[PDB]
């Protein structure tokens, strides 16, 4: 199983299919796919857990990666059985997701709290509780509450995309801290990111 707050499961939230791959609500997928390429972790079909998953070494730690393939609002249907099966406590889980309440190019590591309206997180917290860590990848907020679907299911303009891609790249460089259990330091160094 997991051990303390050494992160050993990294989840990226998103929707399946080419039509959603470039949309803001897939920010978490972007992070996890880039992380998997950095470390040479294979993301393979995981029908048992309704997702795509992998396992490999990050900086001398055995870490599992998970992308739910359930659609966003059913993400717990992947995350919860997967973490239970592998005996991974919430304290050892990092979930990367788009965050409407932060600007493109802002990224923060948060431990605990609610879903903040995110319909993927909403499907996870009831089951495992709130005490997992989150990589909140800012995507900006649209005009109104009416506009949220259209904003999260939209493809960001190039400037915003560049801002997010930079922030994601920064976070990748801090995963070593996380898998080593250095959550405080990771929190300080992730949250201090600026794009320019």
């Amino acid at each position: 199983g997991s051990h303390m707050s050494n992160i050993s499961l990294i989840v990226g939230l998103g929707n399946p299919g080419s039509e959603y791959a470039q949309t803001r609500h897939n920010a978490g997928f972007w992070f996890v796919e880039q992380l998997a390429d950095k470390y040479g972790i294979t993301l393979k079909n995981d029908p048992k857990f309704h997702g795509i998953s992998g396992r490999g070494n990050i900086e001398g730690h055995d870490v599992r990666l998970l992308l739910p393939m359930t659609y966003m609002n059913r993400s717990g249907q992947s995350v919860v059985p997967f973490s239970k099966f592998y005996q991974i406590a919430p304290e050892a889980i990092l979930i990367a997701h788009d965050e409407l309440d932060m600007n493109p190019g802002v990224i923060r590591l948060k431990t605990g709290g609610g879903h903040g309206g995110h319909n993927g997180l909403r499907d996870i917290v009831p089951h495992i509780g709130p005490n997992f860590h989150r990589l909140r990848i800012g995507i900006g907020h649209p005009g109104s509450k009416e506009r949220v679907s259209g904003h999260v299911l939209g493809k960001a303009p190039s400037n915003e995309q560049s801002l997010m891609d930079g922030a994601i790249d920064h976070a990748l460089s801090k995963v070593k801290l996380l898998v080593q259990g250095q959550v405080p330091q990771a929190m300080n160094q992730i949250n201090a990111y600026k794009p320019a």
